[PDB]
């Protein structure tokens, strides 16, 4: 039910389809086995005649008939074997295909399409909670995860059934008690493997997870750098936690590395035990009873059983996991909510026309325990006029403005319109016939008709030209490019909010209301717009009742009526002379008012290059890896030889023979493994270690040592570094590694093969190597069309999507609801063509998939006939043939090691580019000596010569275009620019961030373009708007390590005292010991730049850049710190820049940049002498 059946519904000719294919699936599986079985009866015919070819000696003729006799006969048993079987899956495969998609396909769908419109009818939920980014996010990704739980569920059963029907059909049919032997001694050991392997894999994951741990506390910040640039570079507290932790659980997670290892090890030893009982107990009952040298097949094929029980497994969890996820987040899905609101039938007031009237409410917000707001409230506002609220507390007057839309029911009490209850009428046509204009003026990204059509679906640009010139609109559109059909690049990003506000107007002005209501609409925008836009509201209003809240008093008076709000509580009602007549609220607030990337450079055994630079050596590894490999084409011998020796050969001893070669098949296999991983995975592990310790640092060094335009300009987040950081250095392990796992693998196969391949006699080494390269072809060549079906759709689907997310991200959409469906409609369309050819693709994946298994029967049916060619009377063609399983064995031995280990390189070849572009770099400021402190340069004047420069990105021109200025010592350069920008600039500049594109500097005598930099920076008394303090101890932060500067107590005490964080120092709990206590949140950035201002005058600079410093605090903060910059200041040089155009009186040299070029400068009075510039700024300063 619910989870699995709700989860698996809507269906017709779907349901049937699906049972349908899901018993392709079942046949198929049986078909596995049953190819084992007809492997055993075609190898009975061939041990009878290898057994009379042993006996020969006799009668030559009698031999060229009996082995022709079985030669040709079993050449047709083997034809109507490749038949049945090779068509066979062919045609099912298809089929169990078909089930995926046009299952899971028509099924999304329908979820799809119920989903989008189920998110958009959650209502005012949707605001209520929800991350909504977190939910869009949600809407694909679950989405699709269902998907894959569809066709895959297919998958499994299909495995299911060959694991089933296979170790049944066989693991009992053949053998009655000795098919037995099998389901006892195989099915015993598997269980031993079962276990003891996955005892430790759960015991491998525990590994990774305090992994995970020790990699957190293996970050910490890494950000908030252009600080520590002016720092110098923390390197080491780095270092020490990364190395310490990671090292830990590396040979840690490591040993259950090497357990994962040691789990190779397991499944491994275990499997050759699986030999031994294997063999064993087969020799046994084939010496006495059963004695046919095809126990093979039985026992063989029960194995098969196994291996598919682990298929299945990890099918069942893809079920399971998209099960989880749609069904408990589709109750989330599916489910209809609403009733806070709907969108379907009701009740229609056509009479037009009424007054709003609020009666006795109560109502909290839905946050369920808030203050109801809305505390009791009475109030009634007659029709035409127009009614202003005054709050200012927050949490009101917008909010009656807000169910005044029905978009919260009244929590007690209750409204009316016209004269009936709000409530009662229905929504869609509420929301219409309420014309509504908040602060945030949204429109989509379209053409400005668009949005106004938005307003209105049908609806003529005769009306909507009617519409724009009555809300003022007409001009801009017309002179703005393109006209109506213009644009709006991206989401409501291209024009001024006073434009988009008004734009907005003409929407509502279109839907033409008989209620109006204004919610602070005007409201954070330009005056002179502010102007314009009450204006357009006026010739918008009258007409209409209206409802507007606001704090421009002076937009306020023409108020037919006021009423006192102010957080939640009503009070002084009435006319605006009244309100001030009561001298109350009104009079009194009346008056109070007056991550992507991805690189072309790769890196072509460069890496490998410098692969080994990352090492040490480990030939070692290497070493046993030779070994594996020969251990497996061992073992294609080892049994051919069993087998071999067994099916014609000397009747005595074939039991040493047997027992011989099964404990030689365990022993080796199980043993020299074992071995083989354990020490291999212990030194190669290893190297994965270290190569990503060593290889952390090097590249966080890398980054420190970096800057510059780094993150000076960049687009490489805190995240995207950390990030690199982690995954890089791992990947990178997998470059390596990978490198072992290749000679390896190498050798094995090919090496031992080829040398098998010596004794093969030119006839089958062909007969498959053929084979081998083209079903590989085949194993990537699938893999890789799936990719490109896989991303193509994610694209198709991304246009939707991502257009869906524009409307439940967007909400102020509900707002008129004039669109909803007609939304989430437009992309009904976009879906239906991926749909469309959603079908297809399906149909693709079945041919693939298909044709893989046909190559399948093909493969094998050629190889053992054409080996089988030419038994006339026993020739060249015998026993050899298992040797040939031997190599095409060979083929699947690799295919273990492409679809294991490491990372199918590629991701971390990347990964290891890119880690290397980043360790590679450019220091461009580590030691230098351009200067060398020389025990006079003390003074401390600046020189800004031609100065002309653009933070990389040049093209928007530079903000400095030929600058020149300077200042004297021991005072106090003064700056006042337009805004933003150039300030800045030279601040940085002078700390030689980025270097002047052009001209030069000297911080006292000589090109600050070449001096020490770290010297240059020694001295920079900088203190910005936005302070920090990375979370030592205060003392410690106070004690800036500027370098090799020791934490001087009484030092950073000098600095707290003129810093006059002292006052938090004196008493406030553990003092200076205080950490900034999480990162910085316990204290007001006050007191910070208190402690910003030690850290400077705790460097005893000479020159200082005061950056606003104080340009958002207030009364004792901003005064004391002046004092603080006071002192601070005229022992030494300092540009003190702000915006603080009236505390900046109290200076030297004021000059007035305008950006890129100087204007005016002086001194202040002199400076009002040259009325201008300067002049307006204060007169505009009033
Ligand atoms: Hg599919
Ligand atoms: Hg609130
Ligand atoms: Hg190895
Ligand atoms: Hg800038
Ligand atoms: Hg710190
Ligand atoms: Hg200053």
């Amino acid at each position: 039910v619910s989870v699995l059946t709700m989860f698996r519904y809507a269906g017709w000719l779907d349901r049937l389809y699906m049972l349908v294919g899901t018993l392709a699936a079942i046949i198929h599986g049986v078909a596995l086995p049953l190819m084992m079985l007809i492997f055993g009866d075609m190898t009975d015919s061939f041990a009878s005649v290898g057994n009379v070819s042993k006996n020969s000696t006799n009668m030559s003729e009698a031999d060229k008939r009996a082995m022709f006799a079985k030669l040709e006969e079993e050449m047709t048993t083997y034809a109507y074997y490749y038949t049945g079987i090779g068509a066979g899956v062919l045609i099912v495969a298809y089929i169990q295909v078909s089930f995926w998609c046009l299952a899971a396909g028509r099924q999304i769908h329908k979820i799809r399409q119920k989903f989008f419109h189920a998110i958009m009818n959650q209502e005012i939920g949707w605001f209520d909670v929800h991350d909504v980014g977190e939910l869009n996010t949600r809407l694909t990704d679950d989405v699709s995860k269902i998907n894959e739980g569809i066709g895959d569920k297919i998958g499994m059963f299909f495995q299911a059934m060959a694991t089933f029907f296979g170790g049944f059909i066989i693991g009992f049919t053949r053998g009655w008690k000795l098919t037995l032997v099998i389901l006892a001694i195989s099915p015993v050991l598997g269980l031993s493997a079962g276990i003891w392997a996955k005892i430790l894999s759960s015991f491998t994951d525990k590994e990774l997870h305090a992994y995970a741990k020790a990699g957190a506390v293996a970050e910490e910040v890494l950000a908030a750098i252009r600080t520590v640039i002016a720092f110098g570079g923390q390197k080491k507290e780095l270092e020490r936690y990364n190395n310490n932790l990671e090292e830990a659980k590396r040979l840690g997670i490591k040993k259950a590395i090497t357990a994962n290892i040691s789990m190779g090890a397991a499944f491994l030893l275990i499997y050759a035990s699986y030999a031994l009982a294997f063999w064993y107990g087969t020799s046994l009952v084939i010496s006495k009873e059963y004695s046919i040298g095809q126990v093979l097949t039985v026992f063989f094929s029960v194995l098969i059983g196994a291996f598919s029980v682990g298929q299945a497994s990890p099918n069942i969890e893809a079920f399971a996991n998209a099960r989880g996820a749609a069904y408990e987040v589709f109750k989330i899905i599916d489910n209809k909510p609403s009733i806070d609101s709907f969108s379907k039938s009701g009740h229609k007031p056509d009479n037009i026309q009424g007054n709003l009237e609020f009666k006795n409410i109560h109502f909290s917000y839905p946050s369920r325990k808030e203050v109801q707001i809305l505390k009791g409230l009475n109030l009634k506002v007659k029709s035409g006029q127009t009614v202003a609220l005054v709050g200012n507390s927050g949490c009101g007057k917008s909010t009656t403005v807000q169910l005044m839309q029905r978009l919260y029911d009244p929590l007690d009490g209750m409204v009316s319109i016209d004269g009936q209850d709000i409530r009662t009428i229905n929504v869609r046509y509420l929301r219409e016939i309420i014309g509504v204009v908040s602060q945030e003026p949204v429109l989509f990204a379209t053409t400005i008709a668009e949005n106004i059509r938005y307003g209105r679906e049908d609806v003529t640009m005769d009306e909507i030209e009617k519409a724009v010139k009555e809300a003022n609109a007409y001009d801009f559109i017309m002179k703005l490019p393109h006209q109506f059909d213009t644009l709006v690049g991206e989401r409501g990003a291209q024009l001024s909010g006073g434009q988009k506000q008004r734009i907005a107007i003409a929407r509502a002005l279109v839907r033409n209301p008989k209620i109006l209501l204004l919610d602070e609409a005007t409201s954070a925008l330009d005056t002179e717009s502010e102007a314009v836009v009450q204006a357009a509201l006026d010739k918008a209003r009258e007409g209409r009742t209206t409802i507007v809240i606001a704090h421009r008093l002076s937009t306020v008076r023409n108020a037919d009526v006021i009423a006192g709000f102010d957080g939640g509580v009503i009070v002084e009602q009435g006319n605006h002379d009244e309100l001030m007549r009561e001298k109350g609220i009104y009079f009194k607030l009346v008056m109070t008012q007056t991550l992507d990337e991805d690189v072309p450079p790769a890196s072509f055994w460069r890496i490998l290059k410098l692969n080994s630079t990352e090492w040490p050596y480990f030939v070692v590894g290497i070493f046993c890896a030779i070994i594996n490999g020969g251990l497996q084409p061992a073992f294609s011998v080892i049994f051919s030889k069993v087998v071999g020796v067994f099916t014609n050969g000397g009747p005595p001893e074939t039991q040493r023979q047997n027992s011989n070669l099964f404990s030689l098949l365990f022993l080796i296999l199980g043993i020299i493994s074992f071995i083989t991983f354990f020490l291999q995975g212990f030194t190669f592990g290893k190297a994965g270690e270290i190569l990503t310790k060593r290889l952390r640092y090097m590249v966080f060094k890398s980054m420190l040592r970096q800057d510059v335009s780094w993150f000076d300009d960049p687009k490489n987040t805190t995240g995207a570094l950390t990030t690199r950081l982690a995954n890089d250095a791992a990947q990178v392990k997998g470059a390596t590694g990978s490198r072992l796992a290749v000679i390896f693998q190498n050798i094995a196969n090919l090496g031992t093969g080829i040398i098998i391949s010596l004794i093969y006699g030119w006839q089958l080494t062909l007969l498959l190597l053929a084979i081998v390269p083209i079903i590989a072809i085949a194993g990537v060549v699938e893999m890789k069309m799936l990719s490109g079906q896989a991303l193509k759709d994610k694209k198709e689907l991304e246009g939707s999507g991502k257009i869906a997310t524009e409307a439940i991200e967007n909400f102020r959409t509900v707002v008129s609801l004039t669109r909803e469906q007609k939304f989430e409609t437009m992309y009904a369309q976009s879906l239906q063509i991926p749909y469309r050819n959603a079908m297809k693709k399906a149909h693709v994946f079945g041919i693939t998939f298909s044709f893989t298994q046909a190559m399948m029967y093909f493969s094998y049916a050629a190889a053992f006939r054409f080996g089988a060619y030419l038994v006339t009377q026993q020739l060249m063609t015998f026993e050899n043939v298992l040797l040939v399983f031997s190599a095409i064995v060979f083929g699947a031995m690799a295919v273990g090691q492409v679809s294991s280990f490491a990372p199918d390189y590629a991701k971390a070849t990347v990964s290891a580019s890119h880690i290397i572009r980043i360790i590679e770099k450019t220091p461009e400021i580590d030691s230098y000596s351009t200067q060398g402190l020389k025990p006079n340069m003390l003074e401390g004047n600046v020189q800004f010569s031609g100065v002309v420069f653009n933070y990389p990105t040049r093209p928007s021109i530079p903000v400095l275009q030929g600058l020149s200025l300077e200042v004297k010592k021991g005072q106090t350069l003064a700056l006042v620019g337009s805004s933003g920008c150039g300030k800045s600039t030279v601040v940085q500049l002078l700390e030689r961030f980025y270097d002047p594109m052009a001209g030069s500097v000297f911080l006292d005598g000589k090109e600050i373009k070449q001096l020490n930099v770290q010297w240059l920076r020694a001295q920079l008394g900088i203190v910005s708007q936005e302070p920090i303090l990375f979370d030592c101890s205060i003392a410690e932060n106070i004690a800036y390590g500027d370098n090799s500067r020791v934490v001087s107590y009484e030092e950073i005490v000098r600095a707290a005292k003129e810093a006059n964080i002292h006052q938090f120092i004196d008493s406030l709990p553990d003092k200076y010991n205080t950490r900034v206590g999480d990162k910085g949140t316990q204290l007001s950035g006050g007191q910070k730049q208190r402690i910003a201002i030690a850290r400077a005058l705790v460097r005893q600079p000479h020159i200082l850049l005061l950056d606003e410093a104080t340009s958002a605090l207030d009364t004792e903060s901003e005064k004391v710190v002046q004092e603080a910059l006071d002192k601070a200041r005229e022992g030494r040089t300092c540009i003190v820049i702000a915006h603080r155009l009236s505390t900046i009186q109290n200076a030297d040299l004021i000059v007035v940049i305008q950006n890129g070029k100087v204007k005016e400068h002086g001194t202040h009075q002199q400076l009002l002498a040259q009325k201008g510039i300067y002049f307006s700024m204060v007169s505009v300063q009033a």
